[PDB]
């Protein structure tokens, strides 16, 4: 039974992205961007009215296998729209305007992996050449200054960098679909977990993209945003400095193929559940993590 207020195996979400798209065909249609490295489709809905030359907003969760909260805010805002569509202004005029891509899981394997076998874990599942120890950070796999600092050359690190950037099949499809996507994508979201913070490039060096000002005002009012609900607490700022550097992030790679508007948003908590982020949080951390999205969508929408 598919609940977004629960998290949902692989199974369920996989079933549940069909089902929404059958439910919802003139907001949502679905295609597989490739295969992971266990061979499971690697799901992309694409979300909005048709119309054109329409620009789009990019929008993955779940690239870290243990943050499930993450894969949780994806399936909610799909919910949001489909719910919310015809009634609320917003949401109605972001849908008719924009697409939005969700890619609900990016590290389906080890999400599948976190349910049968280790909660904690991060990594995608693929094997590495000399040893036993399995996977790949997909968040460190990208062409954003590969492998050069707060990334791992040891294949039994939780950041291992990978054989090479875009090694893994996850990766490189993502990668794929947003080069062959790149003149209508304006937007690049990516969801994780945890420590409540809205972060722009870079990560991969302690350098700041041109338009670091409008950056920075826009994640400044994106957290402004988000704490009306119920007060949280976020911070923001560019990666290296605001959580720590880190070579081979989606956003930073993103951010170089020319997608001005590039975050990674880490959500609920700070550390008091962290990764095991009960089930009793979900609708009060969607609903108002919905409230940042839908701002950074408003103002790309505004901006265009
Ligand atoms: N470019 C980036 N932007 C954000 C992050 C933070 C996440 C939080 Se889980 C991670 O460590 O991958 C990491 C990188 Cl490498
Ligand atoms: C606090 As963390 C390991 O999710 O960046
Ligand atoms: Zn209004
Ligand atoms: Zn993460
Ligand atoms: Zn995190
Ligand atoms: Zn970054
Ligand atoms: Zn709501
Ligand atoms: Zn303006």
């Amino acid at each position: 039974g598919h609940s977004y207020e629960k998290y949902n195996n692989w199974e369920t979400i996989e079933a549940w992205t069909k089902q929404v798209t059958s439910e919802n065909p003139d907001l949502i249609s679905r295609t597989a961007i490739g295969t992971t490295f266990l061979g499971n489709n690697i799901y992309l809905l694409k979300v909005g009215k048709p119309g054109p030359n329409k620009p789009a907003i990019f929008m993955d969760c779940g690239f870290h296998a243990r943050e499930w909260i993450s894969h949780a805010f994806c399936q909610w805002f799909v919910r949001e729209a489909v719910l919310t569509y015809g009634y609320e202004s917003h949401m109605t005029e972001f849908l008719n305007k924009l697409d939005f891509y969700v890619l609900p899981v990016l590290n389906i394997d080890g999400y599948i992996y976190t349910w049968t076998k280790n909660r904690m874990w991060r990594k995608t599942r693929s094997t590495n050449a000399g040893t036993t120890c399995i996977g790949t950070d997909p968040n460190r796999n990208f062409d954003a200054g590969w492998c050069t600092t707060g990334a791992s050359t040891d294949p039994c690190d939780e950041t291992y960098c990978g054989s090479a950037a875009e090694s893994e099949k996850e990766t490189k499809a993502l990668a794929d679909f947003i080069r062959n996507n790149l003149s209508s994508i304006k937007a690049y979201l990516t969801i994780h977990s945890y420590s409540q913070m809205i972060l722009y490039p870079y990560s991969y060096d302690y350098k700041l993209p041109e338009n670091n000002a409008e950056l920075n005002n826009l994640a400044k009012a994106a957290v402004k945003e988000l704490a009306t609900l119920y007060g949280t607490k976020y911070t923001y700022g560019p990666g290296a400095t605001t959580i720590y550097p880190a070579a081979g992030g989606s956003d930073d790679w993103a951010y170089d193929q020319g997608i001005k508007y590039s975050f990674t948003f880490e959500l609920r908590d700070k550390g008091r559940y962290g990764f095991i982020l009960p089930e009793s949080q979900i609708q009060a951390t969607c609903e108002e993590t919905m409230l940042a999205i839908k701002y950074v969508t408003n103002y790309v929408l505004g901006h265009l």
